[PDB]
RNA sequence: UUCACAUUGCCCAAGUCUU
RNA sequence: CAAUGUGA
């Protein structure tokens, strides 16, 4: 239950396509590098400081030590190209910066050449501790030159400005990682963009806030009213005066009354350090310990250089940030290409020291576009749909099993100014013709219809529909836009009276098109337990000989910066052969916990379903996991792969299905662009939908591709990565990718092929609507969100989070 | 809250050292 | 899913 399943083989599927990938390929010389430890005291020093330490530490022992230029992953490991006068002796050292005493151990030899091996067929598995030195070798530089932000770099655009307002402004950058491959050793490059605070003075800082177009507007005191939201975006960021400080608060009394003991700051300034403060009128910023009285006028203060924003940007920031990064798929290629070009490894004197050499040119790489799958309709015309660039369409089509809708009902919380009952009446009328030709059609008129504001009128008038109309089938709800009605419409509806709802924007209801009114018909039809469609029977992998169930998984984690809120587990279950039909279970765990600690649990509930639907045992399990990182796979793997076995075995026997266990990701930083310019498809001009890589660029061992099996619209798009970490199954290349492939087609909301397999898009789904269900409510503690989460019992076989 | 795609927010990573 | 864009 542990190591993961070497590649069985290649795929043949699908014709051929030219394509480049952002990897650069690296020479690697085949000698021994040598690793030491080392320890600086103190250690609780920031990861740049430490690096400042041993630049020092370096040339100020250049003599008898290090005649000679080693890397520093910027904690405890230092590498070197030749060995030092060291043996496994320790050396104390002192050194001095504008008083911190180094250790350095020798540890262990890190051999180049055992990467060669591994990387071609001789050695089983990749040495974790040499692609770790490799990496340090190529983040050294950058790490000092620009500044760290997970595995990216970052720095102020020279020649360009810019601003978002608020102080901010945008920084551009890239990411780096080094990967191996079946070819060799890939740095992975990816141009971005986040937002940093401008480093300039305290008083533009204030301006920008506050929205004055310049200072002495005015020379009064702020009001609390400035003073707070100004105290909002300065505290916690650092400030400058050779000095560094960070703000803990801003203070009440302008600098001019603002006192401490040793007398008003103004007047501090004035005989200690002959400054006549410009504005004393304006607060002081408390910097350092926040239970010591250090002010600094803002006058006197910088912002320093090289913050990133952490905080959400604002709607208008937000935009700015969009228009400036926003980018074809050609055009990030050349953002790509043109860094590269100008970021001149193979001068970087410490990839020089380690014999390293960076090709400045895409790796070129094939795939093949898979063919996808016919969708299949129902209807007496019984039509079939064909995929075109991964999108169709249900113009004369109808729901494969269509739902007659006899009993429903109509609720508006939009103001009836604004949303009239004319604008309802016709609403209705367009909806009913679009489900006649959906399939799915609207015997009649609402049984009910009243106007209502407020989300305290919504679980009244939900009872009262539940008792009054017998086989009610759906409650339709207009909403006037973003209200917190839709969170109740949702808490009652899904957890307290298990009632199908669908809501629909006002806008949405007061101009309709038939594109809309068709995708609304899309989720009503499987919200009331329709199939809208099914995937051409005979055209499916012969995994479909024998009883198999699909599941997705995920977890969703909560914002930047929250420090209690729960991390949310979906796992959802496919209930059909076809398979289209999905049932879903949701948990709340612990705070930022990637591994799905009650996955056991969740999956009997799913088999003991699949087992009431279709009345066959799953001989295989398929599972799709979402999310995990490379650097979490055994760990996940472990857990969750002994949790679905547990849920079997405790099931009964002797039960003991193959279980494939497949890793998505959807967000990394390989990007694949088309090398033939009349490959590119569509405005963005991106890899057409079905591409598929498994080779070059892919794991040296393992069974692992690239598929990007969606459309891309806009900008560039992200080929999902899959990873098979467990196979009992044995499955072929061919046959996975085909699978997954299909399974993206199986989406209900849309007649277009999606980013990842429906399983795994569902679990999003259901985590997104819990995280809805617990809305302002993040042991007793524990018990209070599940309960939240928890749906009613009318609920639970639904696919209510559509 | 019609829907997908795209940027960010999510595990790993990153970050968290005299007035 | 939220903010912001591109689209159907
Ligand atoms: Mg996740
Ligand atoms: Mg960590
Ligand atoms: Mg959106």
């Amino acid at each position: 239950a542990f190591k993961p399943p070497p590649r069985p083989d290649f795929g043949t599927s699908g014709r051929t396509i030219k394509l480049q990938a952002n990897f650069f390929e690296m020479d690697i010389p085949k000698i021994d590098i040598y690793h030491y430890e080392l320890d600086i005291k103190p250690e609780k020093c920031p990861r740049r400081v430490n690096r400042e330490i041993v630049e020092h530490m370096v040339q100020h022992f250049k003599t008898q030590i290090f005649g000679r230029k080693p890397v520093f992953d910027g904690r405890k490991n230092l590498y070197t190209a030749m060995p030092l006068p060291i043996g496994r002796d320790k050396v104390e050292l002192e050194v001095t910066l504008p008083i911190f005493k180094v250790s350095i151990k020798w540890v262990s030899c890190v051999s180049l050449q055992a990467l060669h091996d591994a990387l071609s067929g001789r050695l089983p598995s990749v040495p974790f501790e040499t692609i770790q030195a490799l990496d340090v070798v190529m983040r050294h530089l950058p790490s000092m030159r620009y500044t760290p932000v997970g595995r990216s770099f970052f720095t102020a655009s020279e020649g360009c400005s810019n601003p978002l307002g608020g102080g901010r402004e945008v920084w551009f950058g890239f990411h780096q990682s080094v990967r191996p491959s079946l070819w060799k050793m890939m740095l992975n490059i990816d141009v971005s963009a986040t937002a940093f605070y401008k480093a300039q003075p305290v008083i533009e800082f204030v301006c920008e806030v506050l929205d004055f177009k310049s200072i002495e507007e005015q020379q009064k005191p702020l009001t609390d009213s400035q003073r707070v939201k100004f105290t909002k975006e300065i505290k916690g960021l650092k400030v400058e005066i050779k000095r560094k400080y960070r703000v803990c608060n801003v203070t009440r009394r302008p600098a001019s009354h603002q006192t401490f003991p040793l007398c008003t700051v103004a007047q501090y300034f004035k005989d200690r350090h002959k400054l006549v403060l410009r504005y004393p009128h304006l607060p002081c910023l408390q910097v350092g310990q926040e239970q010591k009285h250090t002010y600094l006028p803002l006058e006197v203060c910088n912002i320093v250089a090289g913050q990133r924003c952490i905080k959400k940007l604002t709607d208008n920031q937000t935009s700015t940030m969009i228009r400036a990064t926003a980018r074809s798929a050609p055009d990030r290629q050349e953002e790509i290409s043109k860094l590269m070009r100008s970021a001149d490894f193979n001068t970087d004197p410490y990839v020089r020291e380690f014999g390293i050499m960076v090709k400045d040119e895409m790796t070129d790489v094939t795939g093949r576009v898979l063919q996808p799958p016919s969708i299949l309709y129902g209807g007496r015309n019984k039509a079939i749909a064909t995929p075109v660039q991964g999108v169709w369409d249900m113009r004369n089509k109808q729901f494969h099993t269509g739902i007659e809708i006899k009993v429903w009902a109509i609720a508006c919380f939009a103001p009836q100014r604004q949303c009239t009952e004319v604008h309802l009446k016709s609403f209705t009328e367009q909806l009913r013709k679009i489900s006649r030709d959906t399939g799915m059609p609207i015997q009649g008129q609402p049984c009910f219809c009243k106007y209502a504001q407020g989300a305290d009128s919504v679980e009244p008038m939900f009872r009262h529909l539940k008792n009054t109309y017998a086989g009610l089938q759906l409650v339709v709800v207009i909403l006037p836009g973003k209200t917190p009605v839709y969170a109740e419409v949702k808490r009652v509806g899904d957890t307290v009276l298990g009632m199908a709802t669908q809501c629909v924007q006002m806008k949405n209801v007061q101009r309709t098109t038939p594109q809309t009114l068709s995708n609304l018909c899309l989720k009503i039809n499987v919200k009331l337990g329709g199939v809208n469609n099914i995937l051409l029977p005979q055209g499916r992998p012969p995994v479909f000989q024998q009883p198999v169930i699909f599941l997705g998984a995920d977890v969703t984690h909560p914002p930047a910066g929250d420090g209690k809120k729960p991390s949310i587990a979906a796992v959802v279950g496919s209930m059909d052969a076809h398979p289209n039909r999905y049932c879903a279970t949701v948990r709340v765990q612990q705070h930022r916990q990637e591994i799905i600690q009650d996955l056991a649990a969740m999956v009997r509930e799913l088999l003991i379903q699949f087992y009431k639907s279709t009345r066959f045992k799953p001989t295989r399990i398929i599972f799709y996991r979402d999310g995990v990182s490379e650097g979490q796979f055994q760990q996940v793997l472990h857990h969750e792969l002994l949790a679905i076995r547990e849920a079997c075995i405790k099931l009964e026997k002797d039960y003991q299905p193959g279980i494939t266990f497949i890793v998505v990701q959807k967000r990394h930083h390989t990007r694949l662009f088309c090398t033939d310019k009349n490959e590119r498809v569509g405005k963005s001009g991106n890899i057409p939908a079905g591409t598929t890589v498994d080779t070059k660029i892919t794991h040296p061992t393992e069974f692992d591709f690239y598929l990007c099996s969606h459309a891309g619209i806009q900008g560039t798009s992200r080929p999902s990565h899959y990873h098979v970490l467990w196979d009992d199954n044995r499955f072929s290349s061919d046959e996975l990718q085909i699978l997954t492939y299909q399974l993206c087609h199986t989406y209900v909301r849309c007649t277009r092929s999606v980013s990842i397999p429906a399983p795994a898009y569902y679990a999003h789904l259901v985590a997104f609507r819990a995280r809805y269900h617990l809305v302002d409510k993040e042991g007793r503690d524990h018990q209070a969100l599940a309960k939240a989460v928890q749906v009613h019992q009318d609920t639970l076989r639904t696919m209510y989070f559509a």
